[PDB]
């Protein structure tokens, strides 16, 4: 992988662990593993983590930031979207579908924009 | 790869292109390729992109967010760090070094996005 890891800030570690456990579970990842004020979601080719921000201030999303997780099929993209929505996330404007790629976009409980992407 | 792609928001695409060209070139990642109001940095396992935010509002960086680029050695992590400082980025703390075993070099890009290069021996 190009990326060793990606971290996002969260305001409530348990609420976000519940979200990402469900979300990333649809892709075969997780559940999250605690390490200090973080949960890590690890695999042979990448690590994702959620953290309390080190500066002690509220976590926020970055406008223009998107984190894309690879999915093995369009069905996994759909399942990712449904699971995130049912467990604290919110839908983006674009419904899951093909883009001239298959993509499903969501925001996590803190507004971090995420995406499952499948290329057939 | 777990990640298909990562985008960050930037407020000046050409300024950021010149930073990331320099920075990611040290890891062997070829220069940015235009596509709409974005530049993409593709490899065989993952794509990184810099973008003007699609909502037309200013780019910001999220408190708690860190993006890590894989590097093949500690020397590459240091070359990354140097290129970053030479081209508009700022160092964070701590300075580059080993940490429990990993080598890490941290920067902020010209927009305040927090990034690092990481090597695991």
């Amino acid at each position: 992988s190009m990326f060793s890891h990606v971290m996002v800030g969260v305001n409530d570690l348990e609420v976000s662990k519940k979200f990402y456990d469900a979300l990333l579970g649809t892709l075969g990842i997780g559940p999250g593993v605690a390490n200090k004020s973080r949960y890590f979601y690890r695999s042979p080719a990448g690590t994702f983590g959620i953290t309390t921000p080190i500066n002690g201030q509220p976590a926020t999303h970055g406008n223009g930031s998107t984190l894309g997780f690879a999915a093995q099929s369009p069905e996994q993209c759909d399942a990712f979207h449904a699971a995130g929505i049912a467990n604290g996330g919110t839908t983006c404007e674009e419904p899951p579908g093909f883009r001239d790629l298959y993509l499903a976009y969501l925001r996590d409980p803190d507004g971090n924009k995420i995406c499952a992407l499948h290329r057939p």
